[PDB]
Order: C-alpha cells, then structure tokens, then sequence
C-alpha cells in the first residue's frame, strides 16, 4: 500500500538512515532484523497500559534520602493547586498518593475525572506511588522549591496510537584472493600482509597470515590459509577477522556462522575500514559503504547447518581468591583451568562469572555444549540480587556467545524505569558488542523504550547520535530506531519530528557562523548583525511555534528570544540560544537556555555526564549529597550537539579575568568576593559557601576517578548560588582542580587548616570510598565509555588508570590517606598548572 510508503518516508527523515537501502549489503541481517523485531514490538504495544504510558510518571521506589526527610521537619508536604489562576496550598502526608491528596481538594472545595500535572511542563503525579517517591516531588524538596501542580482533564490514551503495520571434521580455510584499492595512501614502498584471525569475545581462536608482497594499489596472494580448527569447532559469533599490517592500517569482519545458523559460503569482496594514526569500531560486522575510496579484500569460503565430589580446602580458598579479583585482572592459564574444572562450585557464586566464561575454550563444540548444560542449572544466578555491573562485564566485548549474553539482559528485566534511565546511554553503547543486529539486548531496550515514553525519547536521541555519525554501527542502530519509531505512537512521532527540524535548521545556522569570524579574538558588530537576521529568518516561516527540549522532555520551548541570541565568544563559535515557554501555565517568565556548538565530541560529554548521575546515585544510597550539576546534553550530529544552559552561571576563569584579566596572574580573593556580591544577605551567602564545599568536593572526587581533574579554569563554572561544576569534557600535572581560589572561599591559606577545609577533607573522603564500594562497576563503566566513545585506547594502560585511582585493593586507611595526599598535591602546586596554560600557548 501506499500509506506504507509515505510512512517509511516519514520514517527515513527522522532516522537520517534509509533502512531499506541494500546497496552495502553482503547478505540479508538487517531485513531479517527488521521483520524479527515485528513481534516484540507488537507485544509491548499490545499490553502496555494506555493511561500510564501517556501520562508516564517519573517515579521510584527507592527510600526518599536522609537529607530530603529533614527537609520534611513535620510529615507534612505543601502543594499548591491550581485550576485558572486561582490556587489553593493542601497540606499532605509523604505516603499520600496522588489519588487521595485529590479526595482532600475536592473536599476543600466544593461541598468527571482529572490528573494534577506540574507547572509549565509535560509531567504527571499519578498512580499508585506516594507522592514523595515522585521524581518532581524529590526535584523540589532538593532544590527548597514550592510543589506547583495545575488541575486538568487527562491527555487522551487516543493521541498515542499506533498505526497498523503491514509486513563436518574438515579444517576451515579461506582463500585470499587479493586486495585492491584505487589510490595508495602514505605513498612510500612498503610491504603488506593479510592477517586472518579467526575470533570470539576478542579472544582469538586461530591465526594464519599469507607472506609479505609488494604493497601497490593491486595485491595479489592466491592462498588458501588452513586454520587449527575443524568447521563442527566454529562457535556461533565466530568472527573471520581480516586485517592488514606494514602497521596496523586496515580492517574488516564477516561472521562465519550467520543469522539462521549457516555457515558463511562464497565468494566476497569485502570493503574494508581504515585505522586512523582496542575499541568497540574493530569489532563491527558492516563494511565500508564508501565503495570508491576504499580498500578491498576479495576471499572465497566453500567448506552447511548446525544449532559432584567435594573440592579440597586450599584449592577453594585459591578459587575464592581468583572470584574476589577485579574484572580487569588477568586470568592466568592455571586460574582458567582451575576455574573450568571446578565449574560447578564456581557457579554457586554470581561473582565468578565473567571470569567462569572467559575460562572456556569456545573453539571445541563439546566444551561449548558443557557449557550450555551448566548454564541450564541457573537456580543461583536467577535467585541473586541485581548487580548492575557485574551484569554489564557479560555485555562487554568480552563474550560473544549468545546464552551467557541473554542470562545478563535477563538480569536487567527486573530493573525499575528508574534505573533504565540511569543504564540507558551505556546498554544503547553495548550494542555494539552484539555479534548479530538482532539480540536479547536490542530487544530490551526496545521493549523498555516502548514501555516508557521518557526513556523512549532518550532511546530515540541516544540512538540517533550514533545512526548521525558512526558508519561502523549506522545499519544496526538505524533499525533499532525504525523498530521503536514503529511502536512510540502518533503523538511521539509528531513530537520527534518538530524536534528533528529544530534541530536540523539550527545545526545549520551554527556551521554559518563559524566561518564569518575564524580564530580571532572577538565577536564582531557584523556577526551579531546575522545571527539576529538568520533567526528572524527562521521563525517568521520555517522554525516550529513549539517543540520539546531533548535534554529534557517534559519541558516545551516556543519562540526565539532574538534579543538575548548571542554567539559567544570562543574560539569555535558556538550560539548561546534562548527560547520562550510554550506553556501558559509556568511560573517563571523565565527561558530556556540552549547552546549550540560544532568542535568537539559531545559523545564523550554524553558519556561522563552519565556515570556522574550513576556516582550521584550510588552516594544517594549512603546518604551524601555532592551536589553535582550534570547539565542536559545532546550529541546530534558529527563533533556538533546541544547543550543546557545553567542559569545564573559564569567560568572561573571569567570572574577572574573581570576586576584584572592580565597575563597568567590570578587573584585568591575573587571568587569569595564574588559569591559575596551575588548574595543579598548573610544567609544565602553562607548557604552559597557551603554548596561550594560540597560540590568541589564531588567534582575532585568524580573527576579524580575518572582521570579528567587536569582543567583548564576555563572549562569550570559556578553558579551565583555556589555551584561547582567542570564543563567540556570533549574538550607538571594535578589530579583535580582545587586552587587557591577555591581554597580561599573555605577559609584556609597557603598550608594551613580551617574549619570549611575540614569539611571539605571530610566530605571527599566519605564520598571517595562510598565509589570504592562500587568499584568493579565503576570499572566497567570506565572501561566500555572508552571502547564505545574514543579513538583507539589500550586494552591495558588506559583502562587500567581507573583501578589505580579507585585504590583497589587496599584497606579503607590508605585509601583514606591516598585520596588526602592529592590534597595536598593541588595545594603544593597553587596556580602552577593554570599559570602554565598562558606559558604555553607561546610554545
Ligand atoms: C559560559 N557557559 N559555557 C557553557 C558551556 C557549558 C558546557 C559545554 C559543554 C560542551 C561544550 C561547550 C559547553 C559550553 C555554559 C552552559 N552550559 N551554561 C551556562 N553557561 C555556560
């Protein structure tokens, strides 16, 4: 039908990928995929609760934290109702629901059915929660805010419906016939070889190269390569690894078994990929699309189908040592062997199996099937609690078997929307560790994206950074995003597609603006005299009346505040933009903020903003607040994304550089004179230091931990209300940002103590070890953020960082006593580092 096509058309606009297209194709997994997820999609639309999935509550079941409660100092709540301009404050119990704090207004009142929906946003308190397990409710007790809630008619489940769809013991060897590319790069004579690797979960199975020969831009070998391995030995996501050295410089993979369990036959010409000069890009299925430039391998495959007693006490207590290791400590071939042959008491204990399943030979089939049998006993693994990260270490680029891979998103079915959210950019990233496009993981998060409007917006955002800008992984991802965009419902993809070409039109004023003022200083008369034009350009007949914010859903932005455009002033040239509330009903006359800008990876930015709102929660949990700032970000297109702007904010570099801004020189004064003119009383100027302690303590913590506390003071802010936070993480040394400035507003000067400074040991401290709780998921956060999101990284040195930092391995004491000395390493070195930068630039 016809309507079909219009809607894969539709479809095609928001994806930025043509999932139809076939011309980089060497087999049929990408349409196999599409009509497969057909079913699990359905399923979730089918019984999926209409009312709750259009009013989708924020909600969690988590205890509201010791901090939030003394805010409460009575059992009681304060909530303001509205219906047009008048209102009412209803006091409220905690454990009220939604529900019953509704029996008590009407009864207020008067003396048919409606919903309370927050102020100026697209956000609902209902169903069965209290209300203090509300996410805007926990929002407001945080931030010492009033609980605005207007009275209206629910939104109709009928907006949100969604259109009827329509739908062997021989050696294995493969021969090299040659290698072909139009022009040759470098341009020297070197040498070439073919490496082929035969591989499973990064592990490689077997190894054969072809000789040395003359690299010109046509090579050719003739060989057959015979590997060690029988063709019945092939595990299912057994990889042909097709390399090219003289010296890594060109890639490419096929997978030997193939989306129906056949083994891989023919001939190919496979374009191949190339090393820039491990990570998560070597590992991908899909060929290079660009079939001019590229390298070529041509290969030829024609080789069918295939689908206790007690343990001694010392050798335990060995095993027990081996299982209490951190995920990135070698296995040794002893602890492997020792591991397999006691198999069955290893699976008593979930710990140990990341380590149990990288001790398994999954190039014999017999070991395989053994495997598969000790996995089907799952009784101790099914009945254990959650643990998140050692669930993430099965989804890593560590296994590539498809049972143990499943019995990890198993795990995560039992995880509340809540922690989905918080999971959700890292779980979209393991997809690239997927041998096939169609997994149980993919089809998590469709299911969890279709199940939940919020966490489907991110899911559409997060996997369309990816479809934008990676070839590597565009195909998979983009039917992923086709799957989903299926399901959402009409009222979502009207909604998508405003904010697609808000987006579309602003990424291409932002690229404008950058080559009117290159490098040079200062913004000019003549550059602020377009972008004001190209705005009013833009609104008066192409630019949305409203569209959602995509770093934060529930708000609706409407028209361009022209006046307060500006582009700012660094050296990429990124639009500060401001937009007025579509919503009538908001309290404030107050914008929303955006910041436009092409130069850096906002991928990155994504990634360390998350594992920021992780370290947040896993503070909430032992009752700390460090008051971080992760500011909503977007990554939309290539080096190029969108940015929150936080109110009331300046850099620290920007406070300094105001009373002087000389050449390197720095002021100890500034910053605690400056939190002093932006309070208008004693109070709030004290409540400001103190919000300084706390976030500078969580931003040297975090930032510590994660190898980023070395910046610039122009990429740190603070807002007017005492708000530490690092900025621009895309963007002799010290292990985190703590000058004399900072020292200066705690009271303490050039080695010497003080009463805010104890505080603030105090609070780094408690925080430090609080992560060091959570150290093997830490680690694995640490370690896929830098697989997925960098260039090529080091399958030891980089990775490692993070446990040197997490002190693994010691008692709480010299963890304590490590994290102190840092300290008093940024205090030795004052302003050595900032002063350094300025030194720099003319070197
Ligand atoms: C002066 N300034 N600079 C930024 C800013 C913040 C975060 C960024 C992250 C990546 C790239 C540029 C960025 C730019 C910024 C912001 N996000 N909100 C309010 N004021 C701001």
């Amino acid at each position: 039908s016809e309507e079909s096509q219009a809607f894969q058309r539709q479809l095609t606009a928001l994806i930025g990928y043509d999932v139809t297209d076939v011309s980089n194709v060497h087999d049929d997994e990408l349409e196999f995929t599409r009509r497969g997820l057909v079913t699990p999609r359905m399923a979730e639309v089918a019984s999926r609760d209409p009312k709750l999935y259009a009013m989708h509550p924020w909600v969690t079941s988590k205890p509201l934290p010791e901090y939030l409660w003394k805010k409460i100092a009575n059992n009681c709540i304060f909530i303001v109702i509205h219906r047009s301009t008048t209102s009412q404050t209803i006091k409220v119990s905690p454990d009220d629901t939604p529900g019953a704090i509704l029996q008590s207004f009407f009864t207020k009142m008067a003396k048919q059915d409606f919903v309370l929906r927050v102020c100026g946003r697209d956000e609902y308190l209902v169903g069965e929660t209290p209300i203090k397990n509300f996410q805007w409710v926990r929002h407001c007790l945080k931030n010492g805010e009033e609980i605005h809630v207007v009275l209206d008619t629910p939104p109709d489940p009928a907006l949100d419906e969604v259109r009827k769809e329509e739908w062997c013991d021989r050696k294995f060897r493969v021969k090299i016939r040659g290698i072909d590319i139009p022009v040759l790069p470098r341009n020297t004579d070197l040498t070439v070889f073919v490496e082929a690797n035969i591989q499973h979960g990064q592990q490689v199975l077997c190894q054969r190269r072809t000789s040395p020969k003359p690299f010109t831009e046509e090579v050719l070998w003739n060989v057959w390569l015979e590997f060690s391995i029988k063709i019945k030995d092939l595990p299912k996501g057994a990889l042909l690894n097709l390399q090219i050295y003289c010296r890594l410089l060109y890639y490419v993979n096929l997978l030997l078994i193939d989306h129906r369990f056949l083994l891989r036959r023919g001939e190919y010409v496979l374009h191949m990929w190339q090393i820039s000069g491990f990570n998560a890009d070597k590992l991908t299925s899909a060929t290079n699309p660009d079939k001019e430039n590229s390298m070529s391998i041509s290969i030829l495959l024609d080789n069918h189908p295939i689908a206790r007693a007690e343990m001694p006490n010392q050798l335990r207590k060995q095993l027990e040592a081996i299982i209490a290791t951190d995920p990135l400590n070698p296995l040794t071939a002893e602890d492997k062997e020792l591991l397999w042959h006691f198999r069955y008491e290893s699976l008593k204990h979930p710990k140990a199996y990341p380590k149990l399943f990288s001790s398994v030979k999954w190039g014999q089939q017999e070991i395989v099937a053994k495997t598969y049998q000790l996995l089907a006993r799952r009784e101790v693994w099914d009945q254990s609690a959650l643990d998140v990260g050692l669930t993430m270490q099965l989804l890593d680029c560590n296994f590539s078997d498809e049972n143990v891979r499943a019995i990890a998103v198993q795990k995560l079915e039992s995880l509340e929307d809540d922690d989905v959210l918080h999971y959700l950019l890292q779980l979209v990233q393991a997809v690239k560790f997927e041998p096939y496009h169609d997994s149980a993981l993919a089809r998590f998060l469709l299911k969890r994206g279709l199940r939940n409007k919020r966490i489907g917006h991110f899911l559409f955002w997060f996997l369309r950074s990816e479809i934008a800008q990676s070839r590597h992984y565009q195909q998979r991802f983009a039917v992923i995003l086709e799957a989903y965009l299926r399901g959402c419902g009409t009222a979502m993809l009207h909604d998508f597609t405003q904010q697609v070409q808000v987006i579309e039109m602003l990424q291409k004023v932002t690229l404008d603006i950058k080559s009117l003022s290159a490098e040079k200083y200062d913004v000019s008369s003549q550059v602020i005299s377009q972008l004001k034009q190209k705005l009013e350009n833009l609104q008066n007949s192409q630019l949305p009346e409203s569209f959602r914010v995509p770093y934060d859903p529930g708000l609706k932005a409407g028209a361009l505040a022209i006046e307060k455009c500006k582009v700012m002033a660094s050296k990429k040239k990124p639009l500060w933009l401001e937009f007025k509330c579509a919503d009538p009903t908001a309290l404030s006359n107050e914008t929303i903020g955006i910041i436009f800008k092409h130069g850096d990876d906002l991928r990155q930015d994504m990634l360390i903003l998350q594992i920021l709102r992780i370290m947040e929660s896993i503070w909430e949990t032992e009752s700390l607040d460090l008051c971080l700032l992760p500011y909503g970000c977007i990554s939309t297109g290539d080096k190029i994304g969108m940015i929150e702007i936080v109110k009331d904010a300046t850099t620290i570099a920007k406070i300094q550089q105001s009373t002087v801004g000389n050449t390197g020189a720095f002021k100890d004064e500034v910053l605690n004179h400056w939190l002093k003119e932006k309070s208008p009383t004693e109070e709030k100027f004290q409540a400001a230091v103190e919000r300084f302690v706390y976030s500078c303590a969580g931003y040297c913590v975090a930032t510590f931990v994660l190898g980023i506390g070395d910046r610039h003071n122009d990429n740190i802010m603070i807002t007017e209300t005492g708000n530490l936070f690092h900025i621009d993480f895309g963007h002799e040394r010290v292990p985190f940002v703590l000058t004399p400035d900072f020292l200066f507003v705690m009271g303490t000067s050039g080695k010497k103590t003080s009463p805010h400074f104890q505080k603030f040991q105090d609070i780094c401290v408690k925080a430090y070890l609080a992560l060091r709780h959570h150290t093997n998921l830490l680690i694995i956060l640490f370690s896929m953020m830098l697989m997925t999101g960098m260039p090529q990284l080091t399958s030891k040195e980089d990775i490692e960082y993070i446990r040197d930092a997490l002190t693994v391995g010691k008692n709480e004491e010299d963890a304590k006593k490590y994290f102190l000395d840092q300290i008093e390493v940024c205090r030795d070195k004052g302003w050595t580092v900032q002063f350094n930068w300025f030194l720099h630039l003319v070197l």
